[PDB]
């Protein structure tokens, strides 16, 4: 791909692969989430990055706090999808990365995503506000006027998510990451949590419904030697409340909501 | 990609992605195996397929019996890899698909693969020899003279694999497939078995060695509701292992294999 003419956003085209599609021969939400991750990485590399020069010496990293994806049409196997991505400063709270998914042939928006990132010390795992020294290093790569993939005042991407009460209606227990679930730094890839959340959705729902919206809050990281329980309860179109927690102590790692539409 | 000038092989270029690399910032063997699978699919689509018209009528499918991969250099993140693939008839035994991996910049062969496919009834799971009616439908898309990715007279792609004896030196217990491990037909993707085999290799070996060769025999398919046990034993500068995947319950064999690793 490449940066746009103003250098304030990045675009990339992807051809949907055979192993990237589900039973309906269209890209899975995990394939979509991997593509957003890839275009985000290519945007950082194209402008020299993410971690700025100040973040590196201070052992600071950007970590995902919240992910929100809305899909209107899942691209078919062999189709070309164009993804446009950009970043925006959210003051001292952190940063935001947005995405727009379009069909390469028709030019219509087939999906959109937004994510909230927060600064964290790599070693102590302690959150912190964005300093001016850090802010000045990345602002020159962001639009200065607001540019939101989800502009709607009071919309699905900023709603509070409650904690699922025991007993859960559905559950998938004993989930463990394998080496394919780890990134280049040996941490569990954020897309694996989406897959784990979806494992407790019954197969009948997956077979008769399509996933329209998914919102995920990231509370704690899952280590390579950790075991996760996936819990789901219907709250309703079908809506579900989700919870990932450690198999042992029951420590929360994620919470989320999904909205599905009848095929 | 596209078929070559003679239409007897297919080539495709891939840029290695961020989430496709391991700790060394190079493509994993599972990424490589997915790319071979994708180029094989695009080859069949480009010539009108890989079930023929007769195979669809008789509920017959091509299933993998053996996979053999040898990697000399794993492509780095952001690198372009070119993969050339072709098929060859192995008489009435079945078919073979071979691959050649090359660096797009240097043009050098960085890896190669071969696989044995056998005809099976989709419903009864019963193997069968390739009939003349089926053979004539795909022969016109194959080279007639032999073209082997592993030509050597004493190559490791045709060696017999023994069954691992209990107790195993290493093991990874309770492995279950998730929805991302399934293909478009809701069957476990063949690349998941490679990942499962590698889960019983200790992390220290993965951190100090690079995987050079992997040979896998496919004996039985793992269902979506099955649980697998991965067993490994060292048999050996270079390290060799004997592998076995079996069902967690009854201990029914699903796969057996061997891996060869070299010191980084
Ligand atoms: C514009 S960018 O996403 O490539 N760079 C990042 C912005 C937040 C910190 C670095
Ligand atoms: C050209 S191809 O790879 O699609 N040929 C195949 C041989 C087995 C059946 C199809």
């Amino acid at each position: 791909g490449s940066l746009t003419e103003d250098g304030l956003s990045y675009k990339e085209k992807f051809v949907v692969r055979s192993y990237e599609v589900g039973s309906n021969k269209t890209a899975t939400v995990e394939t979509i989430a991997n593509l957003l991750q890839e275009v985000g990485c290519n945007h950082a590399q194209s402008v020299g990055f993410a971690t700025t020069t100040t973040m590196r010496k201070l052992h600071l990293i950007w970590v995902t706090a919240r992910m929100h994806i809305e899909i209107y049409k899942y691209p078919a196997w062999g189709d070309v999808v164009e993804i446009e991505t950009w970043c925006q400063s959210e003051g001292r709270i952190g940063t935001r990365r947005d995405w727009i998914l379009k069909d390469s042939v028709t030019g219509e928006v087939t999906g959109r995503a937004t994510s909230k990132w927060v600064m964290m010390n790599q070693d102590t795992r302690r959150l912190q506000k964005v300093s001016d020294d850090v802010r000045d290093e990345y602002l020159v790569f962001c639009p200065q006027e607001p540019r939101l993939a989800f502009p709607e005042e009071n919309n699905r991407s900023l709603k509070k998510i409650p904690k699922l009460e025991d007993p859960a209606q559905y559950s998938m227990i004993g989930l463990k990451p394998r080496r394919a679930d780890l990134d280049m730094n040996q941490h569990v890839n954020n897309v694996t949590y989406i897959g784990w959340v979806l494992e407790s959705i019954p197969q009948e729902i997956v077979d008769t419904h399509e996933l329209q919206v998914i919102t995920l809050d990231y509370r704690r990281e899952c280590q390579q030697d950790d075991v996760v329980d996936s819990l789901t309860t219907t709250t309703s179109d079908s809506q579900f409340l989700h919870l990932l927690r450690l198999s042992g102590d029951g420590q929360e790692i994620n919470r989320g909501t999904t909205l599905w539409r009848k095929k």
